[PDB]
């Protein structure tokens, strides 16, 4: 079940217009108040002619808009369910510009919902693309229209939200799939919940950036219900998801053939427990005691080339656990892991104390010293976020979280820590005079500048309230050493929220909820535009250009050279990224340093050592002297 950010405009003095309407089912009985009258478009003798249709309403005078819903029929009757749809809003009616939201709604009768940051408007149009079940009609119940108590205008210079991406499930975890561009999203055995799970089946969605379209998939293969997973992209370049509703399972997910491949069990049955991917290309894993039992799961270690993954119980969890109120349960849970050099993994929290996690023999684990400042030790930070955006200086920035999983207080805490040789205790400072608003359950992902985007969350930490809901994102800027608070959002982004960095330089941030018939579902996603995409008149700036690259698949330490439509600045690589509770091991940045060719051709070298080129897919960024980036180029880095 979900909810609308707004309260229902009055519809007594609204016109409506409908593509076709059967008689006794006109377009006006979508707003007469009554949910066992609808709307439906020819059918029988009328004949039956095929989507799209539209409903279009001139609700008389300005709104300050942020929603619509659409209840079914209710009838038993599923003819006529929207499947993909786009709404616009116009203030003459004829005008309607670029959709403020679109997507696909699940094939069901309950309300489906279209929530999207407040645009004062007077007419609304519903643009029913597809029939749920491929059929000709559309039908609707009631359709409502919600407003928000004012409208301010977004800022110049602070970014932009929008447009709003409509989904058929809640995305609690989602993947970029580098070689196709796709947002690959999933709930668990159903679209909305994850209790009671019999095992053996993950709902998934997609959304492709380019064509907009979002599809689905039912993913049975692995037998793997795969919420509440480790997720981490592999040097052979597939996805590997662990654990979660089904504990010993490994899925592998293959952006090449685009498809989900069976891998072999963990030793150790976890949920909740971060993956990171090593310098080889392999996978570590640690705790996770939210599904598979309650107990001591030391690290485990996955090869793709032997497809095992082998046990390292000398990698020892106790040094890592926080001092959750709730015990093992959630103490072992979402650590900050990151792969470094030679085989090892650092875990920067949640946990005050860091530690360093070696993969040789049978594992080791060695102190790193207390996450700390000359403000005081920092406590634990359960669901903060930690954002490597700096690989080649070991940067790590960490911010917000709460001392327990649930029930407690989030922190406007911030660290930098620097990473140096593993076993050695890594110089960690504030950073700035920490976070605008504290936050737990927020998500995270370093840009093409160097900068990490911060979102979403929420001041005290009641899982699935979406109470004390932070709606103004955050970017710190490194070299200033600076936070700067962007345009705000509408939606609630809290637990089980997800943010990933696309391929066009975008953010996309969605999810929130995935509790049953709770009313905090989010089944979205929206998009936030930063604003160094834009030009000084809130226009979309043009971008440089990658013309040719010389390779796209290098080995670490080898050069690549590129050509470009203008001279360019800057450039980064930046790791693909994978989301879910608030983790994301995959991603992280190099900064490349360029030799200039000449001509608009420029060379860099990947770093020679893979615990900081991390094996696995990147994007590759260039910034014309405006600071505009390009989109990415895919490039695979080997080892
Ligand atoms: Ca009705
Ligand atoms: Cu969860």
């Amino acid at each position: 079940a979900s909810a609308p950010i707004g309260s229902a405009i009055p519809r007594n003095n609204w016109a409506v217009t409908c593509d076709s309407a059967q008689s006794g089912n006109e377009c006006n009985k979508a707003i007469d108040g009554n949910k066992d009258t609808f709307w439906h478009t020819f059918y029988g003798a009328n004949g039956d002619p095929k989507p799209p249709h539209t409903y279009t309403i001139d609700m008389k005078t300005t709104q300050n808009v942020n929603g619509l819903s659409v209840l079914p029929r209710q009838d038993g009757n599923q003819n006529g369910w929207i499947g993909r749809h786009e709404v616009y809003l116009s203030s003459d009616g004829t005008n309607w510009g670029s959709p403020v939201a679109s997507g696909s709604w699940f094939a069901d009768s309950t309300t489906k919902y279209s929530n999207f940051e407040t645009r004062p408007a007077r007419y609304v149009r519903l643009v029913a693309i597809t029939e749920a079940n491929g059929q000709p009609w559309t039908s609707i119940a009631e359709i409502n229209v919600f407003q928000a108590s004012s409208y301010t205008a977004p800022q110049p210079g602070l970014g932009r939200w929008g447009p709003t991406i409509d989904l058929p499930i809640v995305p609690a975890a989602a993947a970029i799939e580098p070689t196709s561009g796709r947002v690959l999203m999933w709930s668990s055995y159903r679209n909305d919940a994850f209790e009671g799970s019999p095992g053996g089946i993950t709902l998934t969605s997609s959304w492709d950036p380019s064509t907009g379209i979002v599809s689905d998939r039912t993913v049975t293969v692995t037998k793997h219900d795969m919420f509440c997973p480790g997720i981490s992209m592999d040097g052979n370049g597939q996805i590997v998801v662990t654990g979660g509703n089904d504990a010993k399972k490994t899925s592998l997910y293959d952006s090449s053939s685009d498809s989900w491949i069976p891998g072999p069990d963990m030793q150790v049955a976890r949920g909740y427990q971060s993956s990171a991917t090593m310098s080889d290309g392999r996978v570590f894993t640690i705790g996770g005691s939210f599904s598979g039992g309650v107990f001591e799961k030391n690290g485990e270690v996955y090869s793709p080339s032997s497809k095992t993954w082998t046990s390292l119980p000398n990698a020892k969890v106790n040094p890592m656990l926080t001092a959750d109120k709730q015990g093992l349960y959630k103490s072992d849970n979402h650590a900050w892991l990151f792969g470094w050099k030679k085989g090892s993994v650092f875990q920067a929290g949640p946990s005050t104390a860091m530690n360093w996690y070696y993969t040789s023999g049978s594992g080791d684990v060695k102190s790193a010293g207390k996450r700390q400042s000359n403000r005081g030790v920092a406590p634990d930070a359960m669901c903060g976020n930690a954002v490597m955006y700096d690989a080649v200086k070991g940067k790590i920035l960490t911010f917000g979280g709460s001392p327990d999983y649930t029930d407690s207080d989030a922190t406007t805490n911030a660290h930098i820590i620097t990473l140096g040789e593993p076993g050695t205790s890594p110089n960690t400072v504030f950073a700035s005079n920490g976070l605008y608003f504290a936050r737990t359950f927020h998500t995270s992902v370093v840009l093409p500048d160097g900068s990490t985007f911060i979102t979403g969350g929420q001041r005290r930490g009641i899982i699935f309230e979406d109470s004390t809901p932070v709606f103004t994102p955050e970017i710190y800027v490194p070299e200033q050493d600076t936070f700067y608070k962007q345009n705000p959002n509408s939606i609630v982004r809290a637990y089980h929220s997800i943010s990933l960095l696309l391929p066009d330089g975008r953010v996309f941030n969605g999810g929130g909820g995935l509790c049953g018939d709770c009313t905090t579902n989010h089944f979205d996603a929206q998009i936030f535009t930063p604003n160094y995409l834009y030009d000084s008149n809130g226009n979309l700036a043009t971008r440089p250009k990658i013309t040719r690259t010389s390779t796209q698949s290098v080995k670490v330490g080898g050069r690549i050279t590129i050509s470009t439509d203008s001279s360019i600045s800057k450039a980064s690589l930046i790791r693909y990224g994978t989301a879910t509770h608030t983790v994301n091991t995959d991603q992280r940045r190099i900064p490349l340093t360029l030799t200039n060719n000449g001509g608009n051709s420029y060379s860099f070298q990947v770093p020679s050592d893979s615990g900081v080129a991390l094996p696995g897919y990147w994007m590759l960024f260039v910034m014309n002297s405006a600071g505009v980036p390009s989109v990415a180029s895919t490039i695979r880095v080997t080892q």
